[PDB]
C-alpha cells in the first residue's frame, strides 16, 4: 500500500530501473537508489544530482564538434568499502545471498538490507538513506553491519569523485567527465564543472557510537574517512554518514556552506524531518482507490511520491530550476526541461500552488534567451526552445549524423514550436486555479505577449483571409516533413493552431480583465495596437482542414499520406511502437504515412478538453458533426502505435467522455504501471518517466474523478468504473480546500469556505465546512 519493495538481485537495465524508482529526491537533489557499497558497473549506478547544475561537453564526431549540456552526476558521496582482517569484502551478484530494497512512501526513507557470504562466514548490510526537505542540502546514511563471528573490521567511507556520466549506455560515446576535482581537505570535496564555471562542494561526516573515524589521504579525486571496530559475534554496529551538498550556482559561498552545515545536523535529524515532512504531506494529498486492481494504490501514491520529490516548494522558493523529464532521478536526455512541464504544473497548482509557481519562474527567467533564440532562427519575440537547460537557449542537435552514409542531416526536432504555447498554457492554467495574478504581473504576462508576437510574426495570411503557421512539427514527433523535400516542417498543425487560437483568446481577455496590467506590459514590450489587432483578426483566421466525415486533418496535407499496414509490422517484428524506426530500417520514411507517435491533435483535449476544442473549431468557422470526438479518437487511434508513455492516457481521458470504461481504465492501468512493471526489462533504468506519472493522476482525478478547476469555476463531474468502489482526494482552489469522496454512484463534496461549483454541469453553492453528495 505505501512501501515500493524489491526482493532478490536484479541485473544490467533492470537493476538500473530499480534503482531510478528507489531515488530519494527533495527539488534540490535527487539520489538514485543504488547500493552504497557499489559503483558504476554493469549492475549498478549511483547517481546524485543537482536541479540545475550542467555542464557543457565538446566530442568530435566525423570531423563534427559535438557540444552537448549534461546534467552532472556529482562526486558519489555514499560509498563504502569494507576489510575483514585485511582482506577485502567482495559484495557483488557472486557474494549476496539475499537482498531486499525498498522505499517507504509514508516516511520518504529508503532502506537495503543485503546478506553477503564471506570467508569467516556471513555479514548482514543494514542501509537507510534519506534526504532531508526542510534543510534540504543534507542527506543522510544509517548503516548497520553484523556479523556471525568476530573479526577486525575496517570501514572506508569515501566521496567518490572520480567518477563520470554513465547511466545512458548511447551516451557512452560522448566526453562523460563533467568536473575537475580541485581540492580535497578534511571532510570536503571540491570540484568545478568544466565549462559552465560551477563549483561543486560535497562534504560528509562519518561517525559512529562505537568507532572513530578520521580522514585519511586516499586515491586521487577521492575523499576518504577510515575507521576501525571489533566485530564480535551477532552484535551490530551503527554507522551515520551526514552528507552537505552546495554549489555555486544556488549559493554564493558553497564551501563556508557546506563546513557550517555538517557541524550543525545529523542523520537522526535528517531522518525525523524527512518523516514529519511526508506525514504532513499525506494528510492532503494520498489519493485513496479501492479497487480490484491490488498493484493500483501503490502505482498511484508512487507517482504523487516522485512528483513531488522532483520540486516542492520548501527547497524550489530558492533555485532556478523546473522539473525535467526524468525529474532528478536520472540521466536519460540529460536532465534538460521539455514541454513535459505540462504534465505536472496542473498537479501542483491544484495542490501544492506554490511549488508550481517556483518551476514557473524557470521560464520567466529564460524569455530574454527565448527572444535570442527567435532572432537567431530569423523569427521575432520569445521562441522558447524543444530543449532547455542552463542558459535557456535550444539544446535539442541542430544537425544529426545518419548512420547509414556517414553524413550529417539536419536534425528537425527543434521545430516543435508548439512548446511556447505549452508555457503559456501552464501560466494560465496556474493563473486559473490559484488566482495569483502576481506571475502575471512579474514576468508571465510579457511571456504571453513575447510568445504572441512570436506566432503572429509567423503566421501567414493568404487570398481568402486565412492564416496560416508553417514550419513547425507537432507533438507527433513522426512527422517532420513533407514527402519529398527536405525542408524541415510541416503546415498547419491542427494542435498548433488551436492551441494559438486559445492563447489568443487569453490575451484578448486579459487585455479586458487586467487592463492597468496589461496597458503597462503592453508598453513595455512595444505590444501596440497594430499587434493587438493582428491578435484579433488571427485569432479568428487560422487555418484547420476537415473532411467531409468530420476529421480534423492532423496538420495540411495529411489525408494525402499513405496508409500501413500495421498488423503487418507487428506480425514481422512483434512490437511496432518504434514503427519509425522499423519504416527507417526498411528505407522508408514515417513522413510519407498515415502513423502518430502518440496524441497530436488529439493532445488538445488533454489541455482543454473536448467542449473548449470544439469551441475554438467553431471560433474559426468550421463545422464539426456532433459526434466529432468519437470520430476522431476512432480515426487516429486506429493509427497511434503509442512511441510515448504519454499517448495512452490521452486516449483514456477520452474514452471516459465516450463512456467507454473498459478501455479507458485498461489504458490507464497499462500507462500507470509502465515504470513499474519493467515488462520491457530496464525502462526507467535512465530515469523514473514524470510525464506518465503526473498525467495518470490527470486521469484518475479530472476525467474519472470528473474534477476540473481551470475553467473559472469548480466543475465536478465524475464518471468511475463500476469497479472503482471509492475515490478520495482534495484539491486546492484559490486558497479554498475541497475534499472528495466518488463511488460509481455518488460523489460527496466538501470545501473549507463558501464557494459556488456546478455538480453535473447545475450550479451548487457550497456552505464552508458543509458536505453535499449528488447521486
Amino acid at each position: 500500500a505505501w512501501r515500493l519493495m524489491y526482493n532478490g538481485l536484479e541485473t544490467e537495465k533492470r537493476a538500473y530501473g530499480q534503482e531510478s524508482l528507489l531515488t530519494l529526491g527533495n527539488g534540490y537533489v535527487g539520489w538514485r537508489g543504488a547500493s552504497v557499497f557499489q559503483s558504476f558497473d554493469e549492475h549498478n549506478y549511483p547517481g546524485l544530482y543537482v536541479a540545475g547544475v550542467f555542464n557543457q561537453t565538446r566530442t568530435e564526431v566525423a570531423n563534427k564538434d559535438v557540444v552537448n549540456e549534461d546534467m552532472v552526476n556529482l562526486p558519489n558521496p555514499q560509498l563504502f568499502k569494507l576489510t575483514l582482517d585485511d582482506q577485502p569484502v567482495v559484495i557483488n551478484h557472486d557474494t549476496i545471498t539475499h537482498r531486499e530494497a525498498g522505499v517507504d512512501f509514508q516516511n520518504g526513507l529508503f532502506t537495503e538490507e543485503l546478506t553477503v557470504a564471506v570467508p569467516q562466514g556471513q555479514l548482514t548490510l543494514r542501509t537507510v538513506k534519506a534526504v532531508d526537505p526542510k534543510q534540504y542540502h543534507m542527506l543522510g546514511i544509517q548503516l548497520a553491519i553484523t556479523a556471525d563471528f568476530s573479526a577486525q573490521l575496517q570501514v572506508e567511507s569515501i566521496i567518490d569523485g572520480t567518477l563520470l556520466n554513465q547511466n545512458v549506455a548511447r551516451y557512452r560515446a560522448f566526453d562523460s567527465r563533467e568536473f575537475n576535482v580541485t581540492e580535497i581537505a578534511g571532510d570536503i570535496l571540491t570540484a568545478k564543472t568544466r565549462s559552465t564555471d560551477i563549483d561543486i562542494v560535497v562534504g560528509a561526516e562519518t561517525t559512529s557510537d562505537v568507532m572513530t573515524f578520521q580522514n585519511v589521504e586516499g586515491p586521487a579525486d577521492m575523499q576518504v574517512s577510515t575507521g576501525e571496530v571489533t566485530l564480535q559475534t551477532n552484535q551490530t554496529v551503527q554507522i551515520d554518514k551526514l552528507i552537505a551538498i552546495g554549489t555555486s550556482y544556488e549559493l554564493s559561498e558553497p564551501l563556508v556552506f557546506v563546513q557550517a552545515a555538517l557541524a550543525t545536523h545529523s542523520v537522526d535529524k535528517v531522518i525525523e524531518s524527512s518523516t514529519a515532512y511526508w506525514q504532513e504531506v499525506w494528510e492532503t494529498a494520498d489519493i485513496q482507490l479501492d479497487s480490484d486492481d491490488p498493484d493500483m494504490q501503490l502505482m498511484i501514491r508512487m507517482n504523487i511520491f516522485h512528483i513531488r520529490q522532483a520540486a516542492q516548494h520548501e527547497a524550489n522558493k530558492d533555485l532556478d530550476a523546473s522539473v525535467g523529464s526524468r525529474g532528478l532521478t536520472g540521466e536519460g536526455y540529460r536532465g534538460h526541461i521539455f514541454w513535459d512541464e505540462i504534465f505536472v504544473v496542473p498537479y501542483y497548482a491544484a495542490n501544492d500552488p506554490e511549488t508550481a509557481r517556483d518551476i514557473l519562474r524557470y521560464r520567466i527567467k529564460r524569455i530574454d534567451a527565448a527572444k535570442k533564440n527567435a532572432i537567431l532562427d530569423g523569427e521575432a519575440g520569445a521562441m522558447f526552445p524543444w530543449q532547455s537547460g542552463m542558459y535557456g537557449d535550444e539544446q535539442s542537435q541542430f544537425i544529426h549524423l545518419n548512420t547509414v552514409n556517414n553524413e550529417w542531416e539536419p536534425d528537425n526536432s527543434r521545430l516543435q514550436r508548439h512548446v511556447s504555447l505549452t508555457i503559456a498554457y501552464n501560466i494560465w492554467v496556474y493563473t486559473q486555479i490559484t488566482g495569483d495574478t502576481s506571475l502575471l504581473r512579474e514576468g508571465g504576462l510579457e511571456l504571453l505577449l513575447e510568445t504572441t508576437k512570436f506566432w503572429l510574426n509567423k503566421a501567414e495570411e493568404d487570398a481568402d483571409g486565412r492564416y496560416h503557421i508553417a514550419g513547425v512539427m507537432g507533438p507527433d514527433e513522426y512527422h517532420e516533413a513533407y514527402p519529398g523535400t527536405e525542408a524541415g516542417g510541416i503546415k498547419d498543425n491542427a494542435y498548433t493552431n488551436l492551441m494559438l487560437t486559445w492563447s489568443l483568446n487569453w490575451l484578448l481577455e486579459l487585455a479586458e480583465t487586467q487592463t492597468e496590467m496589461f496597458e503597462s506590459v503592453a508598453h513595455e514590450t512595444d505590444f501596440g495596437s497594430d499587434w493587438l489587432n493582428l491578435a484579433k483578426n488571427v485569432s479568428k483566421g487560422l487555418a484547420l482542414e476537415i473532411s467531409p466525415e468530420g476529421i480534423i486533418a492532423q496538420y495540411a496535407g495529411y489525408f494525402d499520406l499513405e496508409a500501413v499496414d500495421f498488423a503487418a509490422y507487428e506480425a514481422k517484428y512483434g512490437d511496432i511502437h518504434r514503427i519509425d524506426r522499423l519504416l527507417k530500417a526498411e528505407g522508408l520514411s514515417p513522413d510519407d504515412y498515415q502513423v502518430a507517435k502518440q496524441a497530436d491533435t488529439l493532445m488538445t483535449i488533454y489541455n482543454l478538453g473536448n467542449r473548449h476544442m470544439a469551441k475554438l473549431v467553431a471560433q474559426l468557422g468550421y463545422d464539426l458533426p456532433e459526434n466529432w470526438l468519437a470520430l476522431n479518437k476512432d480515426y487516429y487511434l486506429a493509427r497511434t502505435v503509442h512511441g510515448s508513455t504519454t499517448s495512452r492516457p490521452v486516449f483514456a481521458g477520452i474514452d471516459v467522455t465516450l463512456n467507454n470504461m473498459d478501455e479507458a481504465l485498461d489504458y490507464l492501468t497499462t500507462a500507470i504501471g509502465s515504470d513499474y512493471y519493467d515488462i520491457q526489462g530496464g525502462t526507467t533504468a535512465e530515469g523514473v518517466h514524470i510525464g506518465v506519472m503526473g498525467e495518470t493522476l490527470e486521469v484518475i482525478q479530472n476525467e474519472f474523478g470528473g474534477v476540473m478547476l481551470r475553467d473559472g469555476l469548480v466543475s465536478i463531474a465524475p464518471n468511475l468504473p463500476t469497479s472503482w468502489h471509492r475515490l478520495a482526494f482534495t484539491q486546492k482552489y484559490r486558497g479554498t480546500m475541497l475534499t472528495f469522496e466518488m463511488t460509481p454512484e455518488a460523489v460527496t463534496v466538501m470545501a473549507d469556505a463558501p464557494l459556488d461549483v456546478e455538480v453535473y454541469g447545475q450550479p451548487v453553492s457550497l456552505a464552508a465546512n458543509t458536505a453535499q453528495t449528488f447521486t
